[PDB]
């Protein structure tokens, strides 16, 4: 043998003669033709009503998908088996299902598809509101963290179709029209089925882009939602709806960064942070400097005119979020502009006094620290505790707070420990004034780069500082890699140099001088003679043995020349890989993200919560009723305008596919027979 | 026939391969499709290799099959009809098929992956929904009680102590827990915890050094029985197994040279008198070097985890991007230590300095020798060779502007021109790696998996060396099954496909 | 309770069966169909001419969208 | 979508005067 027989092997069986003119005459439309088929069948018995073509399409189907509803009538008129008729016209979207809904194996669809799932699946008001209209219900999904029995049962007799099943339902209540039609409020059905549906992704790590996907249609429809507001009294209404703007807020917590970051929504927050400040966004940028700038170094007598007048007109301007906004960023540039002076040495502070009195610029400075330790109690007050460890500002203000605290405290104790003259060059090295300088300096480092969250406010500087931070993820996935790198190279050289680099008398022990002796001799050395010679801070001498032994001093800098090439030639050029594809994802909808993230920084300042800066913080049925009737009143126009304008537009707008060639032929090949029957 | 026709030679053999990858034709005509898509998607990916021209035509029928065999796996709406698939064999034996095929779209399938995550979690409900926190916390336990469990393994079988360790995820949190406690111990080593001497020429193992011993044989043990239950083909596949030999083959030497110079060198010398060339120090030489081996074998592990697994599959890929550089740098290399050698070698003959070469403050003799002027440009990219390097005793300055002019042209051919392009790819490589990544890691991630599933290596590495009726009945009922898949497939993709085609 | 109970929240008003046969008949281009409903409206005040189909469109709506100038003029007579 | 809509109208128009205008 040479050839391959090619035999039908499963295919399907065969259609008689008679039948194969039957379904041919059902696809052409002929209604005499298939009207006297199926009037011999039912007096003859020789050809099957219930036919299924090759590819799977019996005669109830083949006119479904030409959508020609006499023949569906003339045939539902005989006993043809119905069957899953019903989903492939839902399927199909022909509105013409109703004359199968009020009509007295192998399936394409899963057993655990319903016509309502299906229905939503295709997202079609028509069809969806008909089901509706009649008796349809949905299986109620459990929960993300649900630990019923019959939940884990239902998986482990067939765990595929427990997924299916899953996620069919969640793919059915999804859906913009069945929102649209059966929820109650559906701006909170959408907030709530995209934190579900990606509460689901994260947990089922199989089909996490479908249920993605879920969500984030789920806050695409709220967005469009919230497009079709047309006054701003609407917006005000829904914003401010409850059960202060309470679904803003509530939105802010579900990352609807669309929904957030929408044209109208913002502009109304930008006129709550300009409140009785008009032409801000009109005046000229260096007008706009020479505003801000008085009106920051004005910021004392501000704070002093809060606390000592109320409800005053002088009292009244810090209570807009923008001036509070400015005299807060005004306090911490006081606060960090201190921080310098601190370094600077206005005041004498000696040099020898073991436990020294804080200096004048320090006593000043400590209500700052007293005040931002304050301010972070009434955050968790005010707000909850969830809320407050959510952020990652907030995790790097306590440590700072806590680096103050201990230099604080390490003050205090050198203080009331050390009284007596000494140098400092012979101290401890472990003196508690030694360690609070310490803290305190990396506290100030702390303190200046908190001024990074300010960035967000700025229209060029925000899209940015928040693209670095979606950014910075990436580089912590190659700490982990190079880490691993560098203590596999660290724990070679150090294993090879340990011997040999036992050398003491020296000036130094280490590599922090001139003469670099012992690179590799323990495995803290190790570790930081490899993490400098990124940077080319380490000679080539510090691969040297006082030994004549040329072998082991050729291995460990070939050990050396292997982890440079593996940390800067590799490691380092495929970091740039990442960052410069990371950024391609991250700079589109990158507005969207820096907008979001400027709201949150606007809500901040609206309450009056903070109000005071930093150093002066320390010293019922009748209305509920109308509120729901008119939130509902504007949600029955938005629903009604978002199906008008995205349900049907969009069907109209979309493009042509074979089946409506498919369909067009049929209507002229249906008046193709008749009138010829008629004429002849 | 080529002789006479290789034209239409080619084109026939296109043709005929190309009628036989339709999905319509193998849904019809094949007896099993999914071996037969399998079998095909090999012979055409190998017919690309060989046909280097028509190797794109070939490569898109190879991944044409591929693309069929996941769409009819999508077909699968039970889990009993997966199971019956995935076991069915002339133990999952067709997905142990379709991995050696490199069917990594049919590999990658959520309900493939599903029911794979399952035998990974056997018995072991909850986890997926567990918290973070929970699950590191529970993680590091059991890794804490490694040897315990496999104790009761070895002692106590089919027993409920004995058989925790038989699940796949506790094989592989055990297996890690053992190469921790052996990395660990490698730094132990290091760290001198017991006195071992320095003049000692030829010295006793350290007691760290004798627990170390085990895990060795243990590595050597184990890698002999993967060439045992497994071929010999699949086990030189993997890369990982290349490295593994390489560093067993160090711990041999050093053991060997550390028994050499036991049983050689018995008189006290102090080392810095020693031969250079001494056993003990070539044992801690290439005890060193398989200390990093060893360290660095922790990448592959990477791969179960969700973050890790993706990004480590990607720079595996994109690493011979920079293979294809070390041919280009090395040519460039070898060109201008070949041109500096020439210049320099008549005047660097300084004798009676402390040092020879580049590797001390005093930089003397860079281009020397060639292997001198091969280190001395090889460490310019990181700058640590002075400028005084190419200066000269003899006050000849053109020969001087001459070296440093083709020092400084290697700089910027090196630094400036190649290394910038060699971003320039690794970017490009990427965008071509970042999508179908998921797919990769997958796969790479199932091979991991189905490593723990079976028997033989239940034991971690220290302690691993101390019929014709139901053959019938399972092709009826792979037939059965397969015969829905087809039809559902056909119904699917074949006819709906087509109603959603462009009109022309 | 463990099933969603689907029903219409907001919706718009039902239209009857001979409202819904006149605008399919609009929608279907039937011109002799809509004459005659048309005709009835004005003689037994069955129907409403200004029905709205569930999507929002009235019969002059559904007559603007086929482009049925003929179909307009009928209505716009009316 | 609109056009394949709209020459199923002009169809659909020209289907029922035929068959007006013969019966
Ligand atoms: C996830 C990533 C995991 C790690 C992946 C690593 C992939 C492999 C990376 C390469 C490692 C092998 C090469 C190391 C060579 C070495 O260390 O070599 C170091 C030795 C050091 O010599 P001394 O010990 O005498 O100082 O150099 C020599 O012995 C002289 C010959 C040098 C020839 C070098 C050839 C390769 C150089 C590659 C540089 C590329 C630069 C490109 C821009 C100009
Ligand atoms: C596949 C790749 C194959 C190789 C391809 C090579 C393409 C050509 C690359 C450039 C080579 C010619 C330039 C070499 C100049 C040189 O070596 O110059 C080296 C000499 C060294 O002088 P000494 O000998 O006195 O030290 O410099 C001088 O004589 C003084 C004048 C310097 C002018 C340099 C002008 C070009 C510099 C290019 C640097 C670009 C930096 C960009 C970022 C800032
Ligand atoms: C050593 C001390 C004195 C600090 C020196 C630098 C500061 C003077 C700079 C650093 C960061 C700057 C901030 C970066 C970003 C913004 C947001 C941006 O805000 C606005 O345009 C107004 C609010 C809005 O409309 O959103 C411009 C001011 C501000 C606070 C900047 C004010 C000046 C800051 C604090
Ligand atoms: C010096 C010694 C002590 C090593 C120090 C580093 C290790 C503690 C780290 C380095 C790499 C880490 C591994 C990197 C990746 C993974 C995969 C990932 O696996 C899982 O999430 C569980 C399995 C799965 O569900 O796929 C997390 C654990 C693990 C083994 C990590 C365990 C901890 C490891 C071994
Ligand atoms: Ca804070
Ligand atoms: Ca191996
Ligand atoms: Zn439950």
């Amino acid at each position: 043998r040479d050839r391959i027989p090619l035999r039908i092997v499963r295919a399907e069986s065969e259609l008689s003669p008679s039948e194969k003119a039957y379904l041919n005459a059902v696809e052409k439309g002929d209604y005499a033709s298939v009207k006297k088929s199926l009037e011999e069948a039912e007096i003859y018995f020789k050809i099957n009503i219930n036919c299924i073509d090759p590819l799977g399409r019996t005669a109830l189907l083949i006119a479904i998908e030409n959508e020609n509803l006499e023949l569906i009538e003339l045939l539902l008129s005989f006993n043809v088996y119905v069957g899953d008729a019903l989903l492939h016209a839902i399927r199909k979207e022909v509105v013409g299902a109703v004359e199968l809904l009020l009509n007295h194996q192998f399936s394409e669809f899963t057993p655990d598809i319903t016509p309502i799932i299906l229905a939503a699946h295709t997202n079609n008001y028509e069809i969806i509101k008909l089901l509706v209209q009649k008796g349809v219900s949905v299986p109620r999904p459990h929960e993300v963290r649900c630990n019923c029995v019959e939940c884990v049962s239902s998986s482990d007799v067939d765990s595929l179709r427990h997924s299916r099943s899953r996620l069919n339902i969640y793919k059915a209540l999804a859906s913009p029209s069945l929102i649209a039609l059966s929820s109650e409020d559906p701006f909170l059905t959408a907030f709530q089925l995209s934190w579900e549906l990606q509460e689901l992704s994260k947990v089922e790590n199989e089909f996490k882009s479908e249920y993605e996907e879920l969500s984030r249609q789920c806050k695409q429809f709220a967005k469009d939602l919230l497009d079709q507001t047309r006054s701003s009294r609407e917006l005000e209404i829904i914003l401010n709806y409850r059960d202060d703007l309470a679904r803003l807020k509530l939105a802010i917590k579900y990352r609807q960064k669309e929904f957030v970051a929408q044209p109208n929504c913002q502009q109304l927050l930008a006129s709550r942070w300009y409140d009785e400040f008009p032409g801000w966004r009109r005046r000229h940028w260096a007008v706009k400097m020479v505003t801000c700038f008085i009106i920051g170094l004005l910021f004392p007598v501000f704070s002093v005119c809060y606390l000592i007048a109320p409800k005053s007109p002088l009292g009244l301007f810090i209570r807009k979020p923008f001036i509070k906004f400015i005299c807060h960023t005004a306090s911490y540039l006081t606060f960090l502009f201190l921080l310098l002076l601190a370094s600077q040495h206005i005041d004498r502070s000696d040099l020898n006094r073991q436990g020294p009195p804080p200096t004048i610029v320090e006593w000043m400075i400590l209500p700052w620290v007293l005040g931002f330790i304050w301010g972070e109690i009434k955050q968790m007050w005010d707000g909850g505790l969830q809320d407050y460890i959510h952020d990652w500002w907030n995790l790097m203000d306590f440590v700072m707070n806590s680096l103050y605290l201990a230099t604080i405290s390490l003050k205090i104790v050198a203080f009331v420990k050390y009284s007596a003259l000494n140098p400092r060059e012979s101290w401890d090295m472990w003196h508690p004034t030694l360690v609070a300088e310490a803290l305190f300096a990396i506290a100030n480092i702390f303190s200046s780069l908190r001024l990074i969250s300010l960035f967000t406010a700025n229209s060029h500087l925000g899209p940015l500082q928040i693209s670095l931070g979606r950014m910075l993820l990436d580089i912590l996935k190659f700490l982990f890699i190079y880490c691993l790198v560098l203590l596999a190279f660290a724990n070679g050289l150090n294993q090879l140099y340990f011997y040999y680099e036992e050398t003491k008398g020296l000036t130094c022990k280490g590599i922090r001088c001139e003469k670099q002796n012992n690179a590799f001799s323990t495995l803290f050395e190790t570790l930081q003679s490899l993490f400098w010679s990124i940077f080319g801070l380490i000679n080539l001498y510090v691969t040297n043995v006082k030994a004549q032994h040329e072998f082991t001093e050729f291995v460990g800098a070939t050990m050396f020349g292997t982890y440079n090439v593996i940390s800067l030639v590799v490691l380092l050029n495929m970091l740039i890989a990442m960052m410069n594809n990371s950024y391609q994802l991250i700079a589109d909808h990158a507005d969207i993200e820096w907008k979001f993230a400027r709201t949150k920084l606007w809500m901040s300042y609206f309450e009056e919560g903070g109000t005071l800066p930093t150093p002066f913080n320390v010293i019922r049925a009748a209305d509920n009723l109308r509120r729901h009737h008119q939130y509902q009143e504007v949600m029955r126009n938005l629903v009604k305008r978002y199906v008008a304008a995205m349900i049907r537009d969009a069907k109209t707008e979309e493009g042509l596919t074979e089946e409506n060639f498919k369909e067009l032929k049929q209507d002229i090949s249906s008046f193709r027979f008749e009138v010829l029957g008629l004429l002849r």
